[PDB]
């Protein structure tokens, strides 16, 4: 589990969104596994606006932050799960790192700010949903 709190927005994995997130919905995209809801309090995270392909992510199943090299956002095939059928997920970046269930929502960050959140795992790989192109998270 986990979320990004920027401005008056809460960014979560669409597959882990709560009823309150759906009742206060700003934007959602199943092809990216992302959902954004509105918040009453202001958040403290800042979004990275950069081209970093190295950073650090939080792994809840290890209580640890790991440094990783990750691929550029791309269209990647993700196996059928209990949340989605087999499909291509867009704006997904892969790295070598542990990831198991408990773990979407952990933040990936660089020196510029938050890059994205854990969205896929298994096989000694970890995948992250990029948020750096969502410029509107910085306004309103
Ligand atoms: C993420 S850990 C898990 C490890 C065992 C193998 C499967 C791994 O699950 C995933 O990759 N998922 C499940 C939740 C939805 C994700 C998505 N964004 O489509 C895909
Ligand atoms: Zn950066």
């Amino acid at each position: 589990s986990g979320a990004i709190y920027v401005g008056n927005y809460r960014v979560v994995n669409r597959h882990l969104a709560t009823h309150n997130d759906w009742a206060n919905l700003v934007w959602e995209d199943s092809s990216r596994d992302l959902l954004v809801s509105s918040t009453t309090a202001q958040g403290c995270d800042t979004i990275a606006r950069c081209d970093c392909q190295t950073g650090v992510y939080y792994c809840s199943s290890r209580r640890k932050h790991y440094p990783v090299s990750f691929s550029k956002p791309s269209l990647i095939f993700v196996e059928a799960s209990e949340y989605y059928p087999a499909r291509y997920q867009s704006h997904l970046m892969l790295a070598v790192g542990h990831s198991e269930p408990g773990d979407c929502g952990g933040i990936l960050r660089c020196q510029h700010g938050v890059v994205g959140i854990v969205s896929t795992g298994g096989n000694g790989l970890v995948g992250f949903a990029d948020v750096r192109d969502l410029l509107w998270l910085d306004e309103e």
